[PDB]
């Protein structure tokens, strides 16, 4: 997992440490994508009652998630947070509207204006998953304005999509640190 950590090793030098969130509703895939990156180590936390988060430690980065569907217990997070990593089921036509609304309201704090967003249109593989840019407009990432975002089609399970978009964001995160 290593090219994973070369990828994240573009972000060293940063004067603060920098916080990355895998954000969305359950089932999305954002655990698996997490220990996808097999980096780091990562810790499961309860910091308040009915609520988990997961964190991956890796020199200087922090990557946290935890499901949606917003207490306040969060915006501790929102912070240090440079960039947020929207993972969706591409296969729950249901939920999606309910992923596209928790999604704006996440995307509509203060402390995230400059975060950048990085979208898994995830399970790609599945039978019946909308495309990347069937996702793009059910969650009208395209009205979304003032901030630097990409969605990306994936099957985090075979690991497809995830090492393209990372390394789009990552270099975003860069930039924008610069
Ligand atoms: N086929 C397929 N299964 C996936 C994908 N992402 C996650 N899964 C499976 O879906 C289940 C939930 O994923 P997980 O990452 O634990 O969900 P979350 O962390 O709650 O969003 C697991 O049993 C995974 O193996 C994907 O892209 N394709």
């Amino acid at each position: 997992g290593n090219i994973f950590s070369s990828m994240f090793d573009k972000l060293w030098g940063s004067n603060k440490e920098l916080r990355i969130l895998i954000l969305g509703l359950d089932g999305a895939g954002k655990t698996t994508i997490l220990y996808r990156l097999q980096i780091g180590e990562v810790v499961t936390t309860k910091p308040t009652i009915g609520f988990n988060v997961e964190t991956l430690s890796y020199k200087n980065l922090k990557l946290n998630v935890w499901d949606l569907g917003i207490r306040p217990y969060w915006r501790c997070y929102y912070a240090d947070t440079a960039a947020v990593i929207f993972v969706v089921d591409s296969t729950d036509k249901d939920r999606m509207s309910t992923a596209s609304k928790e999604l704006h309201l996440m995307l509509q704090e203060e402390e995230l204006q400059d975060a950048a967003l990085l979208v898994f249109a995830n399970k790609q593989d599945q039978p019946g998953a909308l495309s990347a840019s069937e996702v793009s407009k059910e969650l009208n990432l395209v009205e979304l304005k003032d901030r630097s975002w990409s969605i990306v089609a994936s099957s985090a399970i075979k690991g497809e999509g995830i090492t393209e978009g990372l390394d789009w964001l990552i270099d975003v995160i860069k930039e924008e640190q610069l």
